[PDB]
């Protein structure tokens, strides 16, 4: 885990963040010409820990993996706004306190420019490929549309061209649940000894449902009770105790302020903004791209990836029971799409 | 057009708990026939009540000339056991003078059916022509036809499944958790304290409303547009939450959401397949193509397993299609009433 200083960054809004730092992790050696970089773009609650025994995409990064680190140099940042090394709301403001409520709104476009600045500070100027799903797919899409000169190919998984009403609906309500927590303290809870654990748990429980496949959830849990508990006497259902576990697991590893900042960056995703709309922006693409979507995805439904593949100058439909999380679980299917993307960059 | 309160006395619930003096609120439209053979029971959904027709929550299908033509039929609607608009529920007074609150027992759909039947029986009604309902009302209709077939001549079951699913229990239990996390919940004993869990109930309803709508139509209506700083869809959801808080009780929301989570027509009957195959009542089953909460596969299962084809309603409105698609629902009601005649 290294930290790259990129200095002051001017955001799309005109706001400036002083002294931005971007955390970077690398697997594989950089080639003499620096022509073998594959940028792996993490999703909402991910980070730079892509691979290693555990890395959120370990199945696709390593020796002999889809991103074969004997040949490619896999680089992952922690996104701008994150909480695992990069500048975010918990980072220190110039006044010595956490940014907190003063942290500006960040867009996916800002996040791409911060990643590119980190690469440039490392002496890397063109990457072979960008790859990502979900928020990482939004980052990959904005990279190929906004900075095609810097990337030879892209894999865009499980995302749409802009945020949808249903996505903004659940995202805004997840944020509202966090802000309703008595410990949110307007986002300035850092250093107080209190954190909005309850609101973040509620947000994550609803988010987890959006990530899963409806049928698979019912196959896994049905209406089964939690073992030895009777719901009519105050007991819980199996899916209910599982959701409680998911919410608590996130609270134990993730910052509420970062969740809000990054969720907001999902809600403002729109490749068409300032470019004449989604269709005009997608038609402008000059980077070879592979697009994949998952049949059971309820958060970024397949129609969104059909649109990407139709408007960008065929869609890879992955039959999967795992919903949106298919982009993390379907190692072999995703691996084939990665290998196809890397062939386009070679 | 007056709200009547029917005393049904003591009710022993499926859990074994007993409520000493249950009251069920009732509204009626249309004259009861001399033989009492023209009763159509309308079963409301989670946040509905007995006010079906004025407007009422299903006003388009009840009235003179409507799908339930009150010139011929006597439409009767109760407020469900656990409710907050006249029937016994957590905000009702316990024998000790305080609200039931945290002492209110768990209520199942089967309990709700038995309370409705007891209210009808107290009014001298012993067999109904039809039961009709969608969503929680469809669960009530299904348990009525399976558990008490001798009391009903036909049923319309809309936008529900044979048991609660994992996704339904997931969102239901998390909506309840959001209410219970509100500082004003006070263990459910907030009645009379001057404080209510308005924020938690708003959060629950915002998430629930998304489950009731169609993904595509939400994007058609709002996209990522701003409001007039909120996004348009965000302002819409905030409005939906405030609207519910203004008219509905959090404790009842919890009690009735729990009743949805415990829905299972197979319990104590050998499982869903055995229970549905036992149906002796002609039923019409309807589902809506864009429903994200009770997806169409659940109604396919109902139709496949019940002795009785599925009526598939092409609708953009999601689960709320059962409330919005007046013409398609009306056709299904009229089919049901022909089976009862
Ligand atoms: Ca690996
Ligand atoms: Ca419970
Ligand atoms: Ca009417
Ligand atoms: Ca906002
Ligand atoms: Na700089
Ligand atoms: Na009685």
């Amino acid at each position: 885990l290294g930290i790259v200083d990129i200095g002051a960054l001017t955001l799309e809004s005109g706001a400036v963040i002083d002294n931005v730092q971007i955390a970077v992790e690398r697997w594989g050696e950089l080639s003499p010409s620096r022509d073998n970089v594959v940028v792996v773009l993490h999703a909402l609650t991910g980070d730079s820990h892509v691979a290693g025994p555990p890395g959120w995409w370990d199945g696709v990064v390593g020796p002999g993996a889809a991103i074969d680190t004997r040949r490619w140099c896999a680089i992952a940042t922690n996104v701008l706004g994150g909480c695992r090394g990069s500048t975010g709301p918990g980072s220190l403001h110039p006044d010595g306190k956490a940014w907190g409520s003063r942290f500006p709104a960040v867009t996916v476009r800002d996040q791409v420019r911060a990643d590119l600045a980190a690469l440039n500070a490392m002496g890397i100027h063109q990457v072979a490929a960008v790859v990502g799903g979900s928020m990482g797919g939004a980052r990959a899409l904005e990279w190929v549309i906004g900075h095609p000169e810097t990337v030879r190919a892209g894999l865009i998984l499980a995302v749409g061209a802009r945020a949808t009403a249903d996505q903004i609906g659940t995202q805004s309500t997840q944020v509202a649940a966090i802000k309703a927590d008595p410990n949110w303290q307007n986002g300035d809870y850092y250093g107080t000894g209190l954190k909005p654990d309850v609101g973040l748990q509620i947000a994550r429980r609803f988010a987890h449902l959006t990530y899963r496949g409806e049928v698979e959830l019912d196959t896994r849990f049905g209406n089964a009770p939690q073992d030895d508990e009777n719901p009519l006497l105050g007991g819980r259902y199996a899916v209910e105790s599982y959701l409680e576990y998911q919410g608590r697991k996130l609270v134990d590893r993730f910052d509420a302020g970062t969740y809000v900042t990054l969720t907001d960056s999902l809600s403002s995703h729109d490749v068409g903004r300032g470019r004449g709309g989604v269709e005009a922006a997608l038609r402008s693409c000059e980077v070879p791209v592979v697009v994949g979507g998952f049949t059971s995805d309820r958060l970024y439904p397949l129609r969104l990836q059909e649109e990407l593949a139709e408007l960008m100058p065929g869609l890879n439909v992955v039959e999967s029971i795992y919903g949106h999380d298919g982009f993390l679980i379907e190692t072999e299917a995703v691996g084939k799409l990665i290998r196809q993307t890397l062939e386009l960059a070679s």
